[PDB]
């Protein structure tokens, strides 16, 4: 609401993303009728975060310590959230990344991720998870894409990883500007994933999986075809996006998400507004219910702003009132109001 990248956008966007997380971790690894009723419950902090929030809110501590991005520090901080709570649903992989940079002999921290995999990295979701706090702290495109990529490549060394945070990252910045058509921000999503899929690297990294080329555009692709789509299914959605844990399986179908709700929905009772419909949506998908989610509601609550979090929703989220001063801290430091 309000201004491009206003406070009620920052605090919209990471309260959305827990939200999503918290809400959305119910029914991880699901219909439409049923989702509905689990949302009742809901009309305190006895909803658990996960590891999107938890890498989330380390990511946040760091830039806000830094002032800047800074790696050693980054990368420190999200291997001590590890060490301090493991048990908040991280990724089988990535735990050994954590473990890799909690030895005080590891001088670059950059090289565990790139070992994982057989030395081909992760293309999990888990660096798309949790980059929306990049694109709080920075306004430019160019500095989203370079600070989005650097924060996943802690974790995601695979280009089919971190191109999935970048991509997510350039959609909460495009959301934080405030009203679009759908078609609008698809498009501009659209350049930005095929001059960063048009790289030799990206190319070989897709190849060598035996994905097409340009994944992520292809998919954004699809999004647009879909939206001009008559009587989409979620089985549609899922079987042209995903609804799984890769990152190209979760990022794109996020976003798609975000984009079909901006409408109304006749499937979904008018007493929820978009930003809650959203996340009703996106939780019917099934599959990773709560890194698509999280990252749905990153994008929704940048766009609608915080007027649209409900307060019965936050207040039952752990964490709620820390999430919410990250967020202004964010706007003080580097928004500078
Ligand atoms: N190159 C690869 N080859 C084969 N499998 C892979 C590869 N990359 C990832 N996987 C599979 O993808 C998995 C995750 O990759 P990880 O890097 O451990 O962690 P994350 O941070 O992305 O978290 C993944 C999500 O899952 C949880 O719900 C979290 O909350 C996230 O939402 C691996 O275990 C592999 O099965
Ligand atoms: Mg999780």
């Amino acid at each position: 609401a309000g201004a491009a990248r206003s406070l009620s956008r920052f605090r919209g966007c990471l309260a959305g993303a827990l939200l999503g997380d918290c809400v959305g971790s119910f029914y991880e690894a699901v219909d439409l009728t049923s989702v509905l009723r689990h949302v009742q419950s809901l009309e305190t902090e006895a909803l658990y975060y996960t590891d999107d929030t938890a890498m989330a809110r380390a990511l946040v501590q760091s830039l806000l310590a830094k002032e800047a991005f800074d790696e050693v520090d980054m990368a420190h901080r999200f291997a001590q959230e590890y060490k301090k709570d493991p048990d908040r649903g991280y990724g089988a992989g990535v735990v050994t990344v954590f473990k890799k940079l909690l030895n005080p002999k590891c001088r670059d921290v950059f090289e565990p991720a790139r070992a994982q995999f057989n030395g081909k990295g992760s293309y999990g979701n888990g660096g798309a998870m949790r980059v929306a706090g990049i694109s709080l702290a920075y306004s430019s495109v160019q500095d989203v894409q370079k600070f989005a990529r650097l924060s996943a490549q802690l974790t995601h060394a695979s280009s089919l990883g971190y191109n999935g945070a970048i991509l997510q990252a350039l959609a909460v910045h495009l959301a934080l500007q405030g009203e679009s058509s759908s078609e609008h921000f698809l498009k501009q999503l659209l350049g930005h994933m095929e001059d960063l899929e048009g790289d030799a690297q990206s190319v070989l990294d897709a190849r060598e999986l035996g994905m097409e080329e340009r994944p992520y555009s292809s998919r954004l692709k699809k999004i647009g075809e879909l939206l001009d789509q008559a009587s989409v299914t979620r089985e549609e959605v899922v079987s042209e996006l995903g609804n799984g844990i890769a990152a190209f399986e979760s990022v794109p179908t996020a976003i798609y998400c975000f984009l079909r709700c901006m409408e109304p929905d006749p499937e979904i009772p008018s007493a929820f507004n978009s930003l809650q419909r959203t996340l009703i949506y996106s939780i019917s998908l099934g599959g990773a219910t709560d890194t698509i989610a999280t990252m749905a509601g990153a994008i929704a609550g940048a766009y609608y702003g915080m007027d649209q979090v409900p307060e019965s929703w936050q207040q039952s989220c752990e964490g709620y009132e820390e999430t919410d001063i990250l967020a202004q801290s964010l706007h003080r430091v580097f928004q500078k109001s």
